[PDB]
């Protein structure tokens, strides 16, 4: 490519809006694995 | 135009030949008209 050239996305408003509704779901089963990891750790030192 | 374009020039090298040979031949048209300034000065002067 000569210079810089401009390059436009195809769907970026929906593509961003899945991407959303993925890392979130996705850091919500972070919490929830970690809650239980915790609770077997809890309960085994105790 | 978007960022830099690139763009390209027809025939610039015959350009270039034909722009030496206008400056030169200019140079010399100012060289002969100074030297019609001397010779008319020296003249009367
Ligand atoms: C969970 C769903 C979260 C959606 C977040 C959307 C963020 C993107 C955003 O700014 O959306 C503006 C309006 O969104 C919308 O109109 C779409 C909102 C989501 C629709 C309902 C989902 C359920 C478009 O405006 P922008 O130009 O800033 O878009 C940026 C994209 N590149």
């Amino acid at each position: 490519c000569p210079n810089t050239v401009d390059c436009f996305v195809s769907r970026p408003t929906e593509k961003t809006v899945f991407t959303v509704f993925m890392i979130a779901v996705s850091g919500i089963c972070i919490l929830l694995n970690v809650t239980e990891l915790c609770y077997l750790l809890i309960r085994y030192c105790s």
